[PDB]
């Protein structure tokens, strides 16, 4: 049970939020990449994936599948899940909004070409008029350095991570939000985070059109 | 307040799992139905919704949004979340597969006719070959009456609810699973569950495509 083992393709996808959480907690981990459909098949057939899906993480003797379940477990284990019921409620509400924002932006690459522009316009609108203002408001409401409980929790990490993708999506979206900029800088300066951001870490890059098309093809899954 | 207040459309949607969890816990609740676009606009403008979305539940001084955030809080508050992080890891993984199954079947009524048939076949294949076998397997792995910790938890309620939707979708899907059939009757027999299953409770009915198109027309939500 030394280092947790992360089962996923060699890409961000749904496993990146988990890599971010482990890195932030300073927890060393290994990765076993699914490079071929045959790799994915073996995992399923061997009974390692409860729903024949990844993310799957081997940790503390479990074969834990489902992103949210992996995150909640890691967050609790390393005291990054607040101190009680009420703090976890704020943490979960904020985190679900961030996961929604992450999916809205990330799914654009899979949109049918004829729907892509409209979907992209809607995503930019939601990002700048619904999500960014919501988080800027949280920070303003209490003036604290962290989102919840005046101390670092998993959602501070989730927010930094999604702001990076917002910056990749459209850098002008962040301009109107001073507190979030300040927050991004603060979280980025934490030792474990800075280290994960530097070149050479297990942090993953975005995938380009050709890659996406090629990878999604060889595996074929509806 | 005293009784939690559930803000949602008069329909199942994302709020139904919450009505179920509360009903099961024997906690009485009230509902404030969103019956028109104006109702929804009012809720937003008055500062009720963190991300201008429902579900939103008023409980213990919070105006809590995000389905999962609401479910996690209620489950913890009423001792339906197991006893430790390891039981919660199983409860969470199970719950997420159930939510995935619910969405997969629920989405069908929004598939354009030239896509619905194939999407329906996929949903049935996934239900009987991926999802149901997974839960039948958990029940067989310990031979106990409940999914986790040999005690009623939130996931036994989530599993009963989704079994109802699978039964509405295609009853013959359940026949090959004797343990799931026995589990269904057992959970259905619990006092609070029996109360919620009987006529006149706050449980909600399904909505055909016709009903969907109609309602989802008046609001013109993107
Ligand atoms: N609610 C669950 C969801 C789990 C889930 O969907 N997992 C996917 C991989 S992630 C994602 C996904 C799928 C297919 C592929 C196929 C090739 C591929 C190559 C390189 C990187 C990724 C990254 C993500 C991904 C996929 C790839 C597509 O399944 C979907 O589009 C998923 O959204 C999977 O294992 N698919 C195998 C299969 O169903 O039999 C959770 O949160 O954990
Ligand atoms: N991750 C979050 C998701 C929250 C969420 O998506 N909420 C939706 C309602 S649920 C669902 C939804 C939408 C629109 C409508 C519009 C009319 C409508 C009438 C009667 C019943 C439902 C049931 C669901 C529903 C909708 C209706 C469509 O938004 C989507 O399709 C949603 O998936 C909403 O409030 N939309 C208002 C808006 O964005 O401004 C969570 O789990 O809590």
């Amino acid at each position: 049970a030394g280092k947790p083992v992360l089962h996923y393709f060699n890409a961000r996808g749904r496993m990146e939020c988990i890599r971010w959480l482990l890195a932030a907690a300073g927890v060393e981990f290994e990765e076993k990449f699914i490079q071929s459909p045959e790799d994915l098949e073996k995992l399923k057939k061997d009974g390692n994936l409860m729903f024949d899906q990844v993310p799957m993480v081997e940790i503390d003797g479990m074969k834990l599948a489902q992103t949210r379940a992996i995150l909640n477990y890691i967050a609790t284990k390393y005291d990054l899940y607040g101190k009680d019921m009420k703090e976890r409620a704020l943490i979960d509400m904020y985190s679900e909004g961030i996961l929604d924002l992450t999916e809205m932006i990330g799914q654009l690459v899979l949109c049918p070409p004829d729907q892509r522009e409209a979907k992209t316009a809607l995503a930019k609108d939601r990002t700048k008029n619904r999500y960014l203002p919501a988080f800027e408001k949280v920070l303003k409401s209490h003036g604290q350095d962290y989102l919840v409980g005046n101390r670092l929790t998993r959602v501070d990490i989730h927010l930094l991570e999604v702001l990076l993708y917002v910056e990749e999506f459209d850098a002008s979206l962040l301009t109107p939000f001073p507190l979030l900029k300040a927050f991004k800088s603060r979280i980025s300066s934490l030792p474990n985070v800075k280290k994960f951001l530097q070149p050479g870490s297990q942090r993953k890059p975005p995938m380009d059109a050709k890659q996406i098309q090629e990878a999604r093809k060889a595996f074929k899954i509806q």
